[PDB]
């Protein structure tokens, strides 16, 4: 069975509180869903989809055989006695549907449910987003991994020097120098493009390299201004093959 | 026209969604369900829901006035005493945004959710308000942050001694990049350098090797940061004349 | 006194936890005015709790407090108790006890303050922290001013020739590799004749990473290849070990 405890004025605010649209759900297994050959029997689960509040109780769902089966809330608020009903199905169907603006049934899968021909094989969540704009918090625990903004840049520094620079966050910078250099002093700026503004330190950063082969090292400074100084001893007409990563901050 | 829901306790569930969503009285919380439409010097919210101060109201075709040639901050402005229409939206020439807490008492409550730039003509630019959740702890399985993540930064500089200077910069507690300056001299390989310790807040859990170059040079060496703060020589043996030492390492505390 | 107003309550509790992600192990709560320290007592003069999605206001609330001690302050909530299913507590502990009360039967019983007292009155507070259980968050911009706490895993390599590699991985992609051991009977494009990198640490595109041979003025170079594979770039080194030291870093994604 399926309770349902309402106004599209309600919907709308609940989403905005909790950050939902109408793509995702907020769900909290109180009890095991359990399997039963080709069923899932939702036991008590709570269900938020489009602002609006369902509970799954003693609720079953039937399943295709040897299938990946994508289970779906439908919410259709007219269907008074049953405004929910589960579906399984052979596609994430998810619908995007605004039932708090529009006329129009809301389907939204909220579980992946495998079976073999005669049981489920494994169960795996939709999952729940949280939509949100700016955060204050104090702290955060992570428990799968944190996605943050990535650019990238090569730069051909000059003198045969190339460097492959990868920022994230807009702040932490790993410079991959590549490249062979020749002609150059101590000293002296290096002779082709400057680092991009996007990549550019606060303060002149130092960074060690390796000769490939050798027991030599050099490093380089970037400089503020986007310049590259040389800071290995002077190399002649013959190029020596430069490598290694070293980082910096931006910030 | 602006549909006012939250209204005539309210208070108590005013209080109750501020505190469910993590937000004070200078924030809100804002969805436009269809584009406002920007025609000469106005703008028309078609369909846009608005929370502010836990009270949630909707802008159905409800125009605003704009100055020409200006950046007009775009208020809601809540009285509760105005009982036939308790929320107004006004344009102003600055952020008025007040945090009076009509939860709990009287006064009206001004926040600010949109700022609308105007040449003479119409709308050049719109930036909304941001949306500030404010939490204490979060416990999460994924993030994707689209803008940026901003983290403690601490800083220090330490004479390590025999003239080699570190600057760390460590960053969420956790990640540090030492800067080498100066110039050593007067060192033996295995000495730990004559001068100030690391600071506790700085020290890490192992031994770190962080490697330095010589400026000018085909040469390098390391040092080591142990955890009780020294910092051990690891270069070869350097005589009375003083060689620059520079370069980035990086290490964990953790 | 306790102003009571979240008492289909059950289902209204569970809507209001899920909405902000709380459990029944934390709160929400807000003094809207700031409560008076009063001898060995606090009295809440505004405050809001929202304690297994049941929202009350304390309101000239006093709580009487034990003398030198830290008193833990909890709401009580007997749904039983009709006229008055909240009470507090000043407790010599946290005995906050997880009750699910909008699905089940008991006492929830969740501390939200920590009050110190001297012999004669207090001397600190701090609030019990508000959780926020979420799943996946997709923001713009985040502000920290405590910690971020991402996964790290470790990993020691006996890489082959003597070379040791300590790496350290945070949130899948960060990696730094502190060099240990000492080397010997190695070429310049040679790989290392040791274990390889494990998969989880493996990069996608070749990374360098430079060392420092202690004691000296010399330096090499090591890649870790997409394979897990270790090719070294140093010059060649014989028979006599050189210890090998140093931090690089490298980024998988």
């Amino acid at each position: 069975t399926i309770k349902n405890f309402g106004s599209n004025n309600d919907g709308k605010l609940y989403m905005m509180l909790t950050g939902m649209d109408y793509r995702t759900i907020r769900r909290k297994d109180w009890s095991s869903p359990l399997n039963t050959a080709l069923n899932v029997q939702y036991t008590n689960t709570s269900i938020i989809a489009g602002g609006r509040y369902f509970e799954l109780l003693n609720e079953t769902v039937a399943l295709k055989g040897d299938s990946v089966n994508y289970i779906h809330a439908n919410i259709d608020l007219t269907q008074t006695a049953n405004p929910v009903s589960l579906s399984a199905e052979t596609a994430n169907n998810s619908n995007g549907v605004d039932i708090n603006n529009g006329s129009g049934v809301l389907k939204v899968c909220f579980d992946i449910v495998t079976t073999s021909g005669t049981g489920v094989t494994s169960t795996k969540p939709i999952v729940q987003t949280s939509t949100l704009d700016s955060i204050s918090v104090n702290d955060m625990t992570v428990s799968g991994s944190i996605d943050v903004p990535v650019q990238t840049l090569t730069v051909e520094a000059g003198n045969g020097l190339q460097l492959q620079l990868t920022k994230k966050n807009n702040d932490l910078v790993i410079v991959r120098f590549f490249g062979s250099v020749s002609n150059i002093q101590k000293g002296w700026n290096m002779s082709g493009t400057w680092v991009d503004r996007p990549f550019r330190p606060a303060a002149v950063q130092s960074l060690v390299g390796h000769f490939a082969g050798r027991d030599t090292s050099f490093h380089i400074d970037i400089n503020p201004n986007g310049s590259i100084t040389w800071w290995g001893a002077n190399i002649d007409k013959t190029p020596i093959a430069t490598r290694g990563n070293g980082s910096y901050f931006i910030k």
